[PDB]
């Protein structure tokens, strides 16, 4: 059962910074033996291995892989096998595919023929996963990496037809993409997302964004937050979490707090919110549609039907409009959900209640498609304070494994290791935010 294989791949973590650099060791970390018995021993049983194979394979026709560089992963597979571990040999980085899909894809597919074809005789525990974080192009048309991830499973199949292959949506495996993630009807598939949210604390002074954010960025179970996936819109207003609750300045006439969400979520009916003070307002839950205008008073709540405030199918957009020309004083929105015949949604929260709800989204699409999930992705930099780090890993730990997901934290060494090879010591809160045995 492919159930079976994606639980165990159980708790993992990430050889990262080594073979999915343009060579072994060029962004830091070259692979040792010691690191899988130390992995063997810190009480994982996965090793994801990040391999980027378009630089040792040739540009022509038929694009053979170089086989220094095969053997080295041969070396790797072994190492893992050899101590009882699993090992997901992917292919990573590849800017040329995901910069031009239709030139490179014949060029993707041999590679793959080759890797499939060499490691068809491995036992249960090699995993395979087509394409690390798919971008670029495949956010333009997800449809670009539907059809290429159908050719290369075949290709896979054609030598391996039962092996467990890791599938993941576009937009760097985000979650909020697998609405538009279309598998084929192979029996052992096992779809990925990478989880970094939020991306203002997970990549804080990560040198290679430009923007490079600014670091300092504190991460609390109780740090405010809006619900995940929904971005802050707001114009010509203060909008800040100061306690529990979320203070709102409007600066100026027509100004509007707005909640965002690129995916969207369906099955709701009225959207209900309270505030401290009565205040004016236009809702809108569709845009370029009929807001209702509504009148508010401190410490009430007030439920007002998406029937008549724009009625989306899905609802992607969310606006509280100052009914005014003038501006206002602040106020304490204290609560903002939607309801529907089912659960709520709270679009306020803290951060611990806004993985869960991403873990929720996830876990939905996972059991409607009836897949299995493994999330290949997930860490704090170095770059945060150890203790924020430690509470985001291991809450996030948490409720991957409250829902059943296999994991694999990124990474092991370096940048967002847990291990410190220049004192050769374990970084022991994280390594127990990770494993608490
Ligand atoms: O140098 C550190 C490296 O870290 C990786 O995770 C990034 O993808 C690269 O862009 C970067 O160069």
């Amino acid at each position: 059962g492919i159930v079976e294989l994606n639980r165990q791949l159980g708790r993992g973590v990430n050889l990262g910074n080594a073979l999915e650099a343009p060579w072994e060791g060029a962004w830091g970390v070259r692979l040792e033996e010691g690191f899988f018995e130390l992995i063997r021993e810190a009480g994982f049983k996965t090793i994801r291995l990040p391999v980027s194979w378009t630089h040792h394979a040739g540009r022509a026709a038929p694009y053979t892989i170089d086989p220094a560089f095969f053997s080295r992963v041969d070396w790797a597979v072994t190492q893992a096998t050899r101590r009882g571990l699993n090992i997901v040999v992917n292919v990573h980085h590849y800017d040329e595919l995901n910069a031009n899909p239709q030139a490179e894809e014949a060029r993707y597919l041999s590679i793959w023929r080759q890797i499939a074809e060499r490691y068809r005789n491995q036992p249960g525990s090699v995993y395979f996963e087509l394409l690390n974080e798919p971008h670029g192009r495949f956010n333009d048309n997800p449809q670009l990496w539907n059809d290429l991830l159908a050719k290369a499973l075949r290709v896979v199949r054609e030598s391996n037809p039962s092996r467990a292959v890791i599938v993941g949506p576009v937009g760097w495996n985000s979650l909020w993409r697998l609405s538009e993630l279309r598998l084929p009807d192979d029996p052992n598939l096992i779809v990925t997302f990478h989880y970094y949210d939020p991306l203002e604390f997970t990549h804080q002074g990560a040198e290679w964004l430009n923007p490079v954010p600014p670091t300092g960025v504190v991460w609390r179970e109780n740090q405010g937050a809006f619900a995940a996936g929904w971005q802050n819109w707001s114009w010509g207003s203060r909008v800040g979490f100061v306690g529990e609750a979320l203070e709102i300045t409007y600066q100026e006439g027509w100004a509007g707090f707005y909640l965002h969400s690129d995916a969207g979520v369906e099955g709701y009916d009225r959207l209900a919110f309270r505030t401290s003070a009565p205040v004016s307002l236009q809702v809108s839950c569709r845009r370029d549609a009929p807001a209702k205008a509504v009148t508010t008073s401190g410490g009430v709540e007030t439920v007002v039907n998406l029937s008549e405030c724009g009625n989306p199918s899905r609802l992607t957009d969310l606006i509280l409009q100052n009914n005014s020309p003038n501006a206002r004083a602040a106020f304490r929105l204290e609560r903002l959900e939607l309801r529907g015949p089912g659960s709520p949604l709270a679009l306020l929260t803290h951060q611990q209640n806004a993985i869960a709800q991403a873990m929720e989204f996830a876990q939905r699409w996972a059991e409607q498609n009836r897949r299995p999930i493994f999330v290949g992705e997930f860490g704090a930099y170095e770059k945060g304070d150890l203790d924020s780090r430690v509470r985001w890993t291991g809450a996030v730990r948490s409720e991957l494994e409250k829902r059943n997901f296999s994991w694999a934290y990124w990474e092991f060494a370096a940048g967002f290791g847990i291990y410190d090879r220049t004192t050769r010591q374990w970084r022991t809160p994280l390594l127990k935010a990770l494993v608490p045995e």
